[PDB]
């Protein structure tokens, strides 16, 4: 298992524009297009992202290309962030994947707001971080996915994904 397979499980793959759990136009493997309620705005963000006239449908290769860029962007967002970077550097490889998963889902600023959780993660207080992580809109809105990510931070294993 790895970050790619982990996010593929958590996000799924859809080849036609869909609404994500928040109601936002999304495509592929959790690639958010726009927060605007306009499907036309989505389609135009999508043509721009793919570089051709898609009319709201993309191939699997194209979904996987966006996915690669988004995993890459999430890692870079962590490394460029003063609050995220030192926690990430402190983590083993499995728990680093949980951090990328979170940034992917909610962005760099969202995650950087888990101030107390970040500190407990840095100190390797795993059970306490896990309790704190769960007290969040994140966990209440997407409990199954959040439980999987939390268990990964808690145990440092891929058990929640097998
Ligand atoms: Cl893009
Ligand atoms: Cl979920």
């Amino acid at each position: 298992m790895n970050i790619f397979e982990m996010l593929r499980i958590d996000e799924g793959l859809r080849l036609k524009i869909y609404k994500d759990t928040e109601g936002y136009y999304t495509i592929g493997i959790g690639h958010l297009l726009t927060k605007s309620p306009s499907l036309n705005a989505a389609k135009s963000e999508l043509d721009k992202a793919i570089g051709r006239n898609t009319n709201g449908v993309i191939t699997k290769d194209e979904a996987e290309k966006l996915f690669n860029q988004d995993v890459d962007a999430a890692v870079r967002g962590i490394l460029r962030n003063a609050k995220l970077k030192p926690v990430y550097d402190s983590l083993d490889a499995v728990r680093r994947a949980a951090a990328i998963n979170m940034v992917f889902q909610m962005g760099e600023t969202g995650v950087a707001g888990f101030t107390n959780s970040l500190r407990m993660l840095q100190q390797k207080r795993w059970d306490e971080a896990a309790v704190n992580l769960a007290k969040s809109r994140w966990y209440n809105q997407t409990p199954n996915r959040a439980k999987r990510v939390i268990t990964t931070f808690r145990t440092g294993t891929w058990d929640a994904y097998k």
